[PDB]
DNA sequence: TGCAGGCGCGCCTGCA
DNA sequence: TGCAGGCGCGCCTGCA
DNA sequence: TGCAGGCGCGCCTGCA
DNA sequence: TGCAGGCGCGCCTGCA
């Protein structure tokens, strides 16, 4: 589609505040998997063919479920599913997890399924 | 490849899988439009690309014609076209055209109520808003 | 050469 | 007086 | 009673 | 071995 001179330009554009965030939390995640055997191989499989299922792809979980990355918090599905799947995603009210789902945030166990293709996306409770 | 600018080849990987929200996309619909405009004018583009290569040198005016109350519509949003190109290169948290005030070395300015506005984001400078 | 659809500039109203 | 947004006629392209 | 944000102690790395 | 600074989870308060 995009002509060759507008990727160009487009290059020279600067990312808001928002995007410079997300690139610290896919940091912040890449330095937690890259200490499990497989993680990081089993996250680009997710997210290179969205079709094929995949297994999960998880990490610690804290006390009120949240996760502080620079001076920020927010729950670890929410950010990793605004980050590879729907960036205008409200709340976790907008999620839902997939039967193939062992980790998913709401189980209450020792780690959280971060893996965007192990939630859906639902309606908001009235 | 530099200290604070570096990002390591794993997150470079993960990034490309990475969705753009509205307003990114919207800059591109933007920058698709000046293209359309500039790709018009002899020489045009040219300078366009020499300006965002090298900041630190001079570059001269690239205009596009301006309408009758200053505003610029792209795919259903209107705006200034200096504000809307100064967002896109420069400053993406620029609040509004009072933010804005013209270098010397341009003809063109905005405000300068003339045919063609110019869209340089280096022949602007960013400046507090009056209170 | 007739349709058919998409979109922006110039118009309009609605606030404060 | 300034902004901010909404929508249509006149423009445009894309077919056959 | 759920969010939301702010900040410090305990952790960590990077020097010499 | 010592320092020096950076940042996050667990704490805290402030609303409705
Ligand atoms: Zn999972
Ligand atoms: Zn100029």
């Amino acid at each position: 589609f995009t002509s060759p001179a507008v990727k160009r330009l487009l290059g020279w554009k600067q990312g808001d505040e928002e995007e410079k965030w997300a690139e610290k939390a896919v940091d912040s995640l890449v330095k937690k998997l890259k200490k499990k055997k497989g993680a990081m191989d089993e996250l680009e499989r997710a997210l290179s063919c969205p079709g094929q299922p995949s297994k999960c792809v998880t990490i610690p979980r804290s006390l009120d479920g949240r996760l502080q990355v620079s001076h920020r918090k927010g729950l670890p599905h929410v950010i990793y599913c605004r980050v590879w799947r729907w960036p205008d995603l409200q709340s976790h009210h907008e999620l839902k997890p997939l039967e193939c789902c062992e980790f998913p945030f709401g189980s209450k166990q020792k780690e959280v399924c971060i893996n965007p293709y192990h939630y859906r996306r639902v309606e908001t409770p009235v």
